[PDB]
């Protein structure tokens, strides 16, 4: 209380996110350099962004598999406030990211999309790591799964644990009553901010909603 | 059939890893593109390595985790030969990746690390997907964990399922006739080529021992 709004950049080229950050950038608190980004662009995303922006959140979801230390470390020596790494990671790279994390002030979640596990989670929570993104696949989502029960009794079993939770995967406006008595930390929208007809209006709508919902 | 020999490029700019392929360029089957310069340079070093060497397998190391046709597309339009995909990925995000290699006449490895199941292992085959990269996590490495008899069994399994098994992680020659008897596809060395007193001779080695061990 208040979930924050975060835009997620998943454009291939810079030019591309700038469409949208020159619209929306102040109508959200957390500006996400989406992975489509960091690979299309590289780090240079993460500086560019924070730059321009550095009264907001920035940040970096590369979704770190390995290398923690290493690729938090240039992360956020490009300026990111905040970097993800993927569920299955070792447990030492997830721990590796959040200790680089910790020398800039910055933090680390754990991106829940595809495959994992409640052990998993319990690890994560015994090493210090206090944000969790529960993410719908961009792919499981067309290929038709819809949010459901099921997830909303996950996303309160990992608040409950001691996480901060972020929801993301596709969300629509009207999905968000469905997460209501929830203290979700953050809402992310890429797609129904991006590609709206108005950006603008999509995203003070999704803060709208969200101020009614948890007001 | 000789277990070929890739070299990762594990650096964060183009230029530190223009140092190492200078000298191993023809000396390895395989040219990676590292995760660590996927981030730090984009999808560019994909493009510009395939210039450089137009007639070398180029991997570009993703590790994609979600949006499997979309950054697999990119990897493939900057003229990619292999692209990975993390375990943990829906297995729709590897489906997806997988239809657009085909595309490209390329093609897709499962990077294994984190947890993983064996049901999983048995959706990738049935999705087509002949390639895992069996890997030891950098970060793993750093914390103690060896290269034990739980990983041959696992990669010997992995074999029998009908995938070619790549086996990476700090591997080191000494670390070779651990493998002998299976039919490894591939090798990965990115620091211990890398950074190497001589590079050209750390790929040398590698040959040899290989030859050796399964000649
Ligand atoms: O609302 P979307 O277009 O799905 O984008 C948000 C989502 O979190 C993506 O950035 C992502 O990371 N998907 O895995
Ligand atoms: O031999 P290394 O320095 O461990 O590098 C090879 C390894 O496969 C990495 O490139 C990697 O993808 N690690 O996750
Ligand atoms: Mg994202
Ligand atoms: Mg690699």
């Amino acid at each position: 209380s208040l979930p924050m709004l975060q835009v997620a950049l998943d454009n291939q080229t810079m030019d591309s996110a700038y469409e949208t950050t020159r619209l929306i950038a102040e109508e959200v608190d957390i500006i996400e350099v989406g992975t489509i980004l960091c690979v299309g662009e590289g780090v240079r995303a993460v500086r560019d962004l924070k730059a321009l922006y550095p009264h907001k959140i920035v940040l970096a979801d590369a979704k770190i598999a390995d290398a923690g230390k290493i690729l938090s470390r240039m992360c956020f020596e490009a300026n990111a406030d905040w970097v993800t790494v993927i569920c299955c990671a070792d447990i030492n790279t997830a721990k590796g990211a959040l200790d680089v994390a910790k020398e800039f002030n910055g933090d680390v979640q754990i991106q829940l999309t595809g495959y994992w596990t409640w052990e998993q989670a319990q690890q994560w929570r015994d090493a210090g790591i206090g944000q969790v993104v529960y993410a719908r696949s961009r792919d499981a989502q067309a290929a038709g799964v819809a949010w459901g029960e099921a997830d909303i009794t996950a996303i309160k079993r990992l608040s409950d644990m001691g996480f901060k939770v972020t929801v993301t995967g596709g969300l629509a406006l009207e999905d968000l009553p469905l997460f209501k008595g929830i203290p979700i930390h953050v809402f992310i929208a890429g797609r129904s901010i991006r590609d709206a007809a108005s950006p603008v209006e999509a995203a003070r709508q999704f803060k709208r909603s969200i101020a009614e919902l948890w007001g």
